[PDB]
């Protein structure tokens, strides 16, 4: 059972210390990365799977698991400022937390739990650090492969599933054929749902099902068919993907630094190509602070307010943090 990936003996203890917060929204993944020799995705996934007894439940070899996860992590670009393996580790650990929210207790099968955490792990692999629209506009190889439709999201799925082809890395070897087929369908569904171009419609359909939600006597949501279960799962992974502004301000600020570095790098590439600069990618004019206020007001809060509404009162502290964070960025804009 691996306890360190480096030569620092002090790190083994520090890492296990950080990992005591595995089931908490307040886990600090930057620290995890620091104490794991930059293996946040390998280590958090190993911790999550052991925490949930998923290697035992699905007869996944620890050895095969580590090899697969190391190589998946290696397919995230460490030179991409935001969409790298630390983001993937964060989305996976955040999904692990949402899976345990009391309102959803006993709702999901082990296969659905597995699908959801694996989807989070893979959902941005081999991201080149520019948007779908930038790929479409530049006639990139990916956009020609995917006919301009959910270009990156299709690619992330293709890489994550292609890596399982080699026997040495097939973590799903001992699932049954029907299990593998259902898992693949769920993961494909979840990852494609992370495409921001689908968010307005995802949310609409979410606000819709919150309306007719049936909380049972004991306080647990009744989600009786597959259709309802995969809809909550697809929204959960989406929420996890868009969870940075709901974390402690200390963490949220570090995430903002990264996403703006990535966005402004795209702006530079656009300029360089004589392309039209996308407003929020232009380092010469865009306000980092307004960009987060708007991001929260227009995208993150409506999603989380609706999730919160669905899992009442589970997500109340998340909302308060979000609103506090929103307030902090606003207060950072020098104008009234
Ligand atoms: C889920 O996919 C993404 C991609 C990029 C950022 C985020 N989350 C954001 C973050 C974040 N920390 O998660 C921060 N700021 C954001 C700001 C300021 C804006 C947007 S946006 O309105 O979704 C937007 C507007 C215009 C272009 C693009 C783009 O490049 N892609 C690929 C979607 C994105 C998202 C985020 C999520
Ligand atoms: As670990
Ligand atoms: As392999
Ligand atoms: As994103
Ligand atoms: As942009
Ligand atoms: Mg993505
Ligand atoms: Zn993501």
């Amino acid at each position: 059972s691996i306890s360190r990936f480096g030569v620092n003996t002090e790190n083994e203890d520090h890492l296990a210390k950080e990992l005591e917060d595995l089931n908490k929204w307040g886990l600090n993944i930057f620290n995890v990365a620091g104490y794991s020799h930059n293996r946040p995705l390998t280590c958090i996934m190993y911790a999550i799977f052991q925490e949930r007894d998923l290697l035992k439940t699905f007869r996944i070899s620890s050895d095969t698991f580590i090899t697969y996860m190391m190589t998946l992590e290696d397919h995230y670009h460490s030179d991409v400022a935001y969409h790298n393996s630390l983001h993937a580790a964060d989305v996976a650990q955040s999904t692990h937390v949402l899976l345990s929210t009391p309102a959803l207790d006993a709702v999901f099968t082990d296969l659905e739990i597995l699908a959801a955490i694996f989807a989070a792990a893979i959902h941005d692999v081999d991201h080149p650090g520019v948007s779908n629209q930038f790929l479409i506009n530049t006639n990139s190889e990916l956009a020609l492969m995917y006919n301009d439709e959910s270009v990156l999201e299709n690619h992330h799925l293709a890489v994550g599933f292609k890596l399982l082809q080699e026997e040495h890395c097939d973590i799903f070897m001992n699932l049954t054929k029907k299990q593998r087929q259902t898992l693949r369908k769920m993961v494909i569904d979840m990852v494609l749902a992370t495409d921001m171009s689908k968010h307005m419609s995802l949310l609409a359909d979410l606000k819709t099902m919150v309306e007719t939600k049936k909380v049972t006597s004991s306080g647990v949501l009744l989600l009786d068919n597959y259709t309802d279960r995969i809809q909550v799962l697809r929204n959960m992974v989406h929420c996890a993907d868009l969870s940075n502004p709901t974390k402690s301000l200390e963490l949220y600020r570090q995430w903002t630094d990264r996403i703006m570095e990535e966005f402004f790098q795209q702006g530079d590439k656009e300029r360089e190509r004589g392309m039209e600069i996308s407003p929020m990618c232009d380092k010469h004019t865009a306000s980092v602070e307004k960009s987060q206020v708007g991001f929260i007001d227009y995208i993150v809060h409506p999603l989380w307010e609706t999730w919160a509404d669905l899992v009442q009162p589970d997500a109340q502290d998340i909302l308060d943090t979000l609103e506090d964070n929103r307030n902090w960025y606003q207060a950072m804009i020098p104008q009234a």
